[PDB]
């Protein structure tokens, strides 16, 4: 346990969650921030031929290549799978100053590892709107992603309201009880890491990319108040919009992660075909 | 693993110490406390400091810092410890398992409680150190609302923060924090947060104080020397307008009772309470 992340379990349970959040928000912003780590690149599988894919980890409590091993499997046939993982959320790792440092960072990684073979990125929630984002100043550099994969990615509109409080906490709910089964440490580290990142996201829309997207849409919404706003212009932007069985996050675990990755296979082949 | 009290570190190096107690502050309200008529309540510890097993009792009040317990008083006990009988007495919610008192009322009579129980119907006299005094002056009151008579109490440096402060209290505050800091780096000190958030939590609750309705004497022992350069009269002030006797002694708001000092405080405090016995 960490004494702050004790109180931040417990006020779970006793619905003072409010108040435990806005704790890890003044953490995040007291601690030390980068603008000089490199975000760790993990090869996930056996496939050793084959055009790579970069999975770019979310930023969240739970982050880590561990995240994308059933999808990664799912996937590995003719093609090399890595996950590629913000820093701040391990060890000593600086958080990044802001959304531009984490890009370029993210960027500069992926870059090295491809050269000029042909690659296509995915992502699941923020991790796939990080995606779209290193994608995006890949072309800037003069690379051609074959396709950029978005699973679920969402963007707050404003800065609040009752539907995101409740959308928020079923998403701590799960959070939290990976780590709690995952065996997790350093809590504190992890959720002040997830609060600064995901701030750096809002209001993210995309902006424009040349490489074709698809967004993979589960079939089951988290709670009953989702807001349509929330996906709308993302949507907006997607190349390719594919409902899936499963929610928000059993789209890439056991029951689910064969059908999606199904479709992300086969668009990932008409991708690079 | 203390992740935010390694934050709380960092941050005063940084000069963001306010922020960083603000989130101290923050975790202080989480916490669980007690108080609840029908809840369990923390059993504040009392502590004999002295040698001496005869004459008077006075009781030390530990101030409700992160660097609180017993040993801040082993000195000055060891000055007072002829002729009087000695005790520290240890406010809750800074060491084990213990619970934050949910008021400043809760405090003073889980405390009071305590003080009575060791007394009974002998001679006491309490005295305390800054938010020691303050909350020892609190408790005098307290069991002369239960019938019993201290003989006086003794405050050495306390002072008060009025209004929501500004630059100067900030100062005073650092400098306040980084003496706490050094002894509990010095003590092998661990627990920060408990430590820290039991601080801020505690100091809280005596904002704004101000002294009345005592009828036991008072002494004031006041340090030569300042902390810092910025530090306003009107900490002191309204506390000192209420003060028996106000004795000036050298040192400064910590030294008055550390090795160096420690033997003309005790002069001081040692001559006062004999004749206020008297």
């Amino acid at each position: 346990s960490d004494y702050f992340g004790e109180l931040f379990l417990q006020a779970m349970r006793t619905g003072e969650l409010a108040q435990a959040q806005q704790l890890m928000a003044g953490a995040a912003q007291l601690r030390l921030k980068y603008g000089e780590a490199v975000p760790e690149i993990v090869r996930l599988g056996r496939g050793q031929l084959g055009p790579q894919l970069i999975l770019v980890c979310p930023t969240v409590m739970t982050t880590g290549p561990q995240v994308y091993s059933r999808l990664a499997e799912e996937l590995d046939a003719g093609r090399r799978v890595s996950a590629l993982v913000p820093p701040g959320f391990h060890g000593g790792q600086a958080l990044p100053a802001t959304l531009t440092v984490l890009v370029r960072s993210l960027a500069d990684v992926v870059q090295a590892e491809v050269a000029d073979g042909e690659f296509a990125l995915a992502g699941h929630s923020s991790g796939g709107v990080v995606a779209y984002e290193v994608a995006r100043e890949l072309e800037a550099r003069g690379l051609a992603p074959r396709g950029v994969v978005l699973i679920d990615s969402y963007s707050f509109d404003g800065d609040g309201g009752r539907p995101e409080e409740l959308f928020r906490s079923a998403l701590n709910e799960r959070f939290v009880e990976y780590l709690r089964l995952t065996g997790g440490g350093n809590l504190s580290q992890r959720i002040t890491a997830q609060v600064w990142c995901l701030e750096l996201l809002r209001g993210w829309r995309p902006e424009g990319l040349t490489a074709p997207t698809l967004y993979v849409r589960p079939a089951q919404p988290l709670v009953e108040q989702e807001k349509p706003e929330w996906r709308g212009d993302v949507l907006a932007a997607m190349g390719q919009v594919v409902e899936a069985p499963g929610d928000h996050f059993t789209i890439i675990e056991g029951e689910h992660v064969a059908s999606t990755a199904h479709i992300v296979g086969d668009w990932l082949r008409e991708a690079h075909a």
